[PDB]
This record gives structure tokens, sequence and C-alpha cells, in this order.
């Protein structure tokens, strides 16, 4: 199922841990794990992402200007941590971790089938990439696995500790300024 | 209880909704609600924050270069939403909502007694404030209410819907790259 990209805040504002899927100029796919990210703007949908030169993935991001933010659920927690503790420079992470790359619509980086949400992104502003390792991304497309049985997101609290989403609390009726 | 400011990630990486406390040049305290933020750097501890001109609080941020990020818990959810739907141009929100200002150590913006964590911040880089309403903050001090019984954080999913923290996973043993 597809969501309009303006819906990005509804997926990312809450600060889930995410995977960043890339594909190098060489055609090889990779994954890394990212907890330093923000929504920047609702419409157009802009995301701020920290991806530094300590990541092999930084090369593909730099060179190609594309990625997919693949949003995992609680059942993938060990895979997500492990992805964040090894490098794709010499390991096939999709293969190793039993994840399935799926073609994206607007980018050459793959979607991750096992992730509940996949947000196709382009690098729109690299102005602060050198300064802060900050990349401004615009969400192009959003794909949701609406059939998925487990849908709880997890959030990194540092040091490999994660909160698992529990109760949902809907205070929409109080959002009088934001209709 | 005080934490070294380098600990900021352990508070903010998970993407809790936060209150932004300011004090204007005229001496009036205020609060606003913010969901568009991220950690940018562990050490020195840098935070990226979206605070736009639609917020009265933008004036104090510009004019004083100081704030406190006050991190609420689930028991404050309605108040957090309400704070985000009115303006301090014409209201004393601390008084109106029954929150208590406490003097900070390094800034003139107050801490919020009822919030679990309070991170004193200075604006270090306003280079992208006009561009994106983005402010780079450096955490100066961290205070934690270590006695508080309710400590579950809430995460905004947009439109006044929040996830409430559930269980914590501790996968620290797997953080082999990040000791
Ligand atoms: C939970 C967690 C969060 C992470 N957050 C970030 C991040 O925000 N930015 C970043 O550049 N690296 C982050 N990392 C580190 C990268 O995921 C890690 O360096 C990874 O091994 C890079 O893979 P690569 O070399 O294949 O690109 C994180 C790791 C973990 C486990
Ligand atoms: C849950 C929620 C999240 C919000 N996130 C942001 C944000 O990230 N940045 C922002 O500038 N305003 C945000 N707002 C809007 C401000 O909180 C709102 O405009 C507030 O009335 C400003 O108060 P002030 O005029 O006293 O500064 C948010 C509001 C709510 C309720
Ligand atoms: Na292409
Ligand atoms: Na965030």
């Amino acid at each position: 199922n597809e969501l309009p990209p303006e819906n990005a805040y509804r997926i990312l504002e809450s600060g889930p841990i995410v995977l960043v899927s890339t594909r190098g100029a060489d055609g090889r796919a990779n994954l890394m794990t990212m907890g330093f990210h923000m929504m920047m703007q609702h419409e157009p949908p802009l995301v701020g992402a920290i991806i530094g030169p300590w990541d092999y993935s930084h090369q593909a991001l730099s060179e190609t200007g594309e990625c997919v933010l693949a949003v995992p659920t609680v059942d993938l927690a060990e895979t997500v941590v492990d992805i964040g503790n090894c490098s794709g420079d010499a390991l096939d992470k999709f293969g190793h971790f039993g994840l399935t790359p799926v073609p994206a619509q607007t980018v050459d980086a793959p979607l991750v089938r096992q992730c509940w949400a996949n947000l196709e992104c382009r690098v729109v502003d690299d102005g602060w990439a050198r300064r802060y390792n900050l990349w401004v991304l615009e969400v192009q497309r959003i794909w949701i696995d609406t059939a998925r049985k487990e849908t709880r997101l997890i959030h990194h609290q540092g040091d490999g500790r994660f909160s698992v989403d529990g109760d949902t609390l809907d205070l929409g009726e109080r959002m009088t300024k934001w209709r």
C-alpha cells in the first residue's frame, strides 16, 4: 500500500530507529542503522539525517544522492542492532541477515521487504554534510506493509537499549490550532 | 540529580516529545511543544531543533540564544498538547497550566519541575535558522528527577496521536563497535 509522501511525519516524527538502504555506483546494495534523524518539514516532506564517514554507506549517499529509510519493527531488533555494528564494505548484509531487497520506484536503492514502512528519499541539500554530517532528504514515496502482523516500532535510547511502543494515546481532539 | 551533558543522547535519541522553555528579554518565561528534533552529535552534545516564526518563542530564541528542553512523561500528555495549541504572546503558560519554573544553572530560561528531564541549552549555530527554521543547540547541563515514579515518555506520531513507551529491550551486549 502507498501513502502520499506528505504523510512522512506520521511515520518518522516519533523517532523510530531506522535502517538506511543504499546502492552504490557499483550496483551493490547495503544497509546501516540510524538513530540521529528528525522531521524538518511536513510539506514538502523533509528529513534530516546524520550519516558520517565512519559508515561505508556514506560513499553511496555522497555519490548517488539516494537512499531508502526502511522502518523496522520490534521483531527485527537484533538484526537492526547487528546491522549497526558491522560494515557493508566487505559483507552482504541483505544476504547475511535474510532481508529481501525490492525495487524502488524513484531511486536505485532497494526497499526492504521485511520493514513495515519504506520511504524513498533523495538528497536535496548537502550544504551541511561536511559541517555536521547532516543530509537533508526529501521523501519521494512511502510504502506500507498493511498486512504485517507485528507493527510495533522501537526507539533507540542509546547503548543498544530500545523502547518498544506500548499504548497509543489519541489527543487529536485537542489539536485545535492544527486542523 | 545531574548527568554529564554528553549523556544527552540517552534522553533525546529516542525521539520523545519535548517542551521548549524560554525566557524573553522582557523577563517573561514561556513554553512551547516540539516534535521536530534530533540528536546531531554525541560529544560535544549537539541537538537539532525546528522552531519557526509561527511560535512566539522564536523571538526569545533569536534574542537570547538560550532554552531548556524539558522532557515530559505520559501523565503530562494533555498539558503538552495544550501548550502546543496556544501562544505565550498573550498567556503565562507556566501559571495557566500549573507548571513550576525552577532556576537553571547556565541559562535564564527556567527548568520545569514536573518534567522528568531538563537539558539546559545554548544556540550555537543559527546558520540554517532562516533557511529551515533549524537551530543547532549544545547541551550545557542535564537534570533528572530520579525519584519520579512515572517515567514513560511519549512520542508524537502526528495529529495529536502519541505512542507511550512500553518495555525496554537491552541489546547492549551486541554494541561491539560502540563500547
Ligand atoms: C542503534 C544504532 C544507531 C545508530 N545511529 C547512527 C546514526 O544516526 N548515524 C550514523 O552515521 N551511524 C549510526 N549508527 C552506526 C552505523 O549504523 C554503523 O557505523 C554501521 O556499521 C555502518 O554500516 P556501513 O559501514 O555498512 O555503512 C548507529 C548504530 C546503531 C546500532
Ligand atoms: C505535538 C506537537 C508538536 C509540535 N512540534 C513543533 C515543532 O517541532 N516545531 C515548532 O516550531 N512547533 C511545533 N509545534 C507547534 C508549537 O508548539 C505551537 O505553535 C505553540 O503554540 C507555540 O507556542 P508559543 O507561541 O508560545 O511559542 C508542535 C505542537 C504540538 C502540539
Ligand atoms: Na538512476
Ligand atoms: Na528525532
